[PDB]
């Protein structure tokens, strides 16, 4: 689904130079700004685009949803 299926620490905050509120769990880039919809995302977090930034669908094809974070919340 995403790319070298890569599953890091996805951050929810990302200081624009840092990050924080890291899942003790990873999830793929593309779940952690699509499904997660965070800040950052890898352990050396990297800002994550939102909608409608190319980039943005670049992990949400189908946009913020795909694997809503499974038994991750409600």
């Amino acid at each position: 689904s995403a790319q070298d299926l890569r599953m890091s620490y996805c951050y929810a905050k990302f200081e624009g130079g840092k990050c924080s509120s890291p899942k003790s769990r990873n999830h793929s880039k593309q779940e952690c700004c699509c499904a997660l919809k965070g800040e950052g995302w890898g352990d050396p977090c990297e800002l994550c685009p939102t909608e409608p930034d190319e980039a943005f669908r670049q992990i949400c094809p189908y946009g913020s949803g795909i694997i809503v974070g499974p038994d991750d919340s409600a």
